[PDB]
């Protein structure tokens, strides 16, 4: 037996709940498990689009030793402090795709991450920690993703772009190809503002908007 | 027994026809029922890409109680007139989706929207009457979209976003979202151009271009 | 009996190789042919992504009457040069598209094409030799692209656009609609950038920029 849940019942968890059922129903064929939110502005468990909601003492109390955990809460310093929760308390990360969501050749995505619907992850792809990919997102050929990088939808990532740990990339930002010798690197907990434009290496921390993306001034 | 038609020849209306068949055929599962293009540009029939297409003068004329129609014009005031029309000559409007069109978990839509390939309406979303969402829109979660709204292709409409009546949103088009006290409002038939990055609410009527939005002087 | 190949084995053909199996695969129902990698960096074989990599030399070689080739080199005056030597040597050009991609009514491509994943080729779309459309592009109602024209990722080429030999376009660019009066023509050797918002012709050998799209200075 198994019990799953998305974490985070707000506009992130809601439009993640149809996709966590593709995974469950679909792709593992799993038409036993119950699947759940879980969200911490719970007190009394309530209804969230026909899906029972429960606060986190409520989730751990089920007694099932086999908990399965979609992380749906789009900041990363958020997700990590979840993350560390979960497993600490020997609940399982579970890592969410859709029916449309293609997986190509020699990708490696740890566990926990959010892949949406119409999402690429390309060829020789390497993926850290609780990644979410919203609706459309591409990463191309020889990508490395650190640990809780998070992508709005439709990012065009494409080949040998370095994105270090906890950076933002916004709703249809571009970002230029690197080269092998030269990838190009986008910054720990850097922000790609929506619609960048981006065509050269992104400075940890920086804010960046814009065609071509500049410092948020 | 049922007739269907798409309203509009020209590239708005070939363009969906082959999305209004993958409605009929396999959504419908309707193998039987004859589907025309209607276009009044037309005197004598024609064959539009394979299909029968007549003016509205000979739609009426089909002896069939049961017609349903799809309005592939992507001018919202010639729509809304032809949506009058119909409903007022006892027509159904027809709603289409594609295959590869997303719907997620308690979306209300009005009969006749035109709901291209990959396009996602996500959670918790209410669409008015004879919606055009071109290929790879998307509407985000908890948003409200008014009566005879146009999305060019691969609109981005994030959550929480508020677009009124007759506005009309270009290619490639990003909304940022809004916020359950202040969802981001698109006035009444304001222009949103292609590629515009829209961070602040578009007033009526305005035209807003470019990185960031403006008014087009 | 056949042999199948891609031609280039980096970052283009490494992930247009997952989709050179989906067309041989599933939509030409062929379980028995081999598919390799072309790539005349080669000297000895290699193996890349579990596929066998040899250099034209090798292939060549191989006794087998029947060689069906996806060219999946990016740059088009290379392109163009490998598909003469193909043809030369008696070697088929082979046309791949993945399980995702939409072809519509009253579609002409040449052999050779790379239509990627997510890729839509709307009504009445004329196109040349060995075309590139990556990930996600659009070629909208009555274009006419020429031979050896390359989209990036995202591209969203409208209506009436007329794309002639050996253009580039960027990834995420923009493209205006033209009329049936009026085309709007992208010139032969042009290159629009990344992010292009494109509203007006583009000279023949101009590199566009910039939303709106002007020349790169
Ligand atoms: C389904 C979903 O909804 S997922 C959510 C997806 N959402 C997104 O991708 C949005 C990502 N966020 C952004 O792009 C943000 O605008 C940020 C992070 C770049 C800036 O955020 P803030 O610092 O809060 O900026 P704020 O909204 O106050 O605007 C700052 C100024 O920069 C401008 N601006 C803000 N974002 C951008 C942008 N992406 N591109 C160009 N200009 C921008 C604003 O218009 C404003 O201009 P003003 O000085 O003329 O008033
Ligand atoms: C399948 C299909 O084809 S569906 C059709 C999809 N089509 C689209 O999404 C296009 C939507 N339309 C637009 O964006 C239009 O350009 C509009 C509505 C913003 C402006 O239209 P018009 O007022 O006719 O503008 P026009 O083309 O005359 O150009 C006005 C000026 O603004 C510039 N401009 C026009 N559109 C834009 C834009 N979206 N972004 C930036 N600049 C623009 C033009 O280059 C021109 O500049 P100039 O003064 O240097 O000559
Ligand atoms: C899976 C894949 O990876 S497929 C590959 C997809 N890749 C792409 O689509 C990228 C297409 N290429 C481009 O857009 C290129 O940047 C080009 C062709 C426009 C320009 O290339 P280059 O001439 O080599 O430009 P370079 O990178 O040296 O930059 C020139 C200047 O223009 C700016 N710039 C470059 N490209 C763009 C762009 N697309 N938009 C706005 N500004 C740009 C740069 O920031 C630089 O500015 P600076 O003068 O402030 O330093
Ligand atoms: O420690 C936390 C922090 C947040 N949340 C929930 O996560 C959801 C997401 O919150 P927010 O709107 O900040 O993020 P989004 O849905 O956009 O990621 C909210 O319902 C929060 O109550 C939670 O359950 N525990
Ligand atoms: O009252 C009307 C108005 C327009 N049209 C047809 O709708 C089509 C669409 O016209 P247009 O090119 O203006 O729009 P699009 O295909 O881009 O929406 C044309 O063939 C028109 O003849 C029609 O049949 N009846
Ligand atoms: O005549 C040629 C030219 C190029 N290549 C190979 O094509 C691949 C693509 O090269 P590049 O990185 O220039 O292009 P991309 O993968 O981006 O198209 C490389 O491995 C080259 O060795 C080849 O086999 N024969
Ligand atoms: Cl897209």
């Amino acid at each position: 037996s198994k019990v799953f849940a998305v974490y985070g019942a707000s506009g992130c968890g809601r439009s993640l709940m149809p996709v966590a059922n593709e995974q469950l129903r679909i792709l593992e064929g799993d038409t036993d498990s119950q699947i759940v939110f879980i969200d911490d502005a719970l007190d009394d468990n309530i209804t969230v689009n026909g899906y029972t909601a429960m606060n986190y003492t409520k989730f751990k109390s089920i007694k099932n030793d086999d908990k399965f955990v979609l992380i749906a809460i789009a900041n990363s310093s958020i997700r990590q402090k979840i993350a560390d929760k979960l497993v600490k308390d020997g609940i399982s990360l579970w890592t969410v795709q859709g029916m449309t969501t293609l997986i190509m050749d020699e990708v490696s995505i740890d566990a926990g991450a959010a892949l949406s619907p119409f999402v690429t992850i390309a060829a020789n792809v390497t993926i850290g920690k609780c990644f979410h990919a919203n609706l459309y997102s591409y990463v191309e050929h020889d990508c490395i993703i650190g640990d809780y990088v998070t992508f709005a939808p439709r990012v065009s990532c494409n080949g040998n772009i370095h994105i270090h740990d906890h950076a933002y990339i916004g709703t249809g930002a571009v970002i230029k190809q690197g080269t092998p010798d030269k990838p190009l690197i986008i910054g720990k907990g850097a922000i790609v503002g929506m619609g960048a434009v981006v065509t050269k290496e992104v400075p940890a921390g920086a804010v960046v908007i814009g065609n071509p993306a500049r410092l948020l001034n």
